[PDB]
């Protein structure tokens, strides 16, 4: 459904990843969106800081 054409998002809230596959981010971070479809609706996969993991899309707003 989604098509990663090089999408990017900004975090509106910080989030601490408890899991390793879970991305720990601050607010104001431009994340490189990898996949919106992680198999689950609500979790996006993004790469930030060299880490590509999943996070709930409720913490971010998309830029591109």
């Amino acid at each position: 459904g989604a098509m990663g054409a090089k999408e990017y998002c900004r975090t509106l809230f910080p989030y601490t990843g408890t899991n390793e596959d879970e991305l720990t981010f601050r607010e104001g971070e431009i994340i490189h969106l990898i996949s919106k479809e992680t198999g689950e609706a609500g979790w996006w996969k993004g790469e930030l800081n060299g880490k590509e993991g999943v996070f709930p899309d409720n913490f971010a707003v998309q830029i591109s």
